[PDB]
């Protein structure tokens, strides 16, 4: 079932691509650790 099984790395290769997409998100991620920026 190797055809079915190799259908799951293209769903990832493809999440992985889509970086400029999930930047974001990313950020917040970083912004609940450093929200100095705001206080100021």
């Amino acid at each position: 079932i190797d055809v079915l099984r190799a259908k799951a790395a293209k769903e990832r290769a493809e999440r992985r691509l889509q970086s400029q997409q999930d930047d974001i998100d990313f950020k917040r991620a970083e912004l609940a650790l450093k929200r100095a920026m705001n206080r100021l």
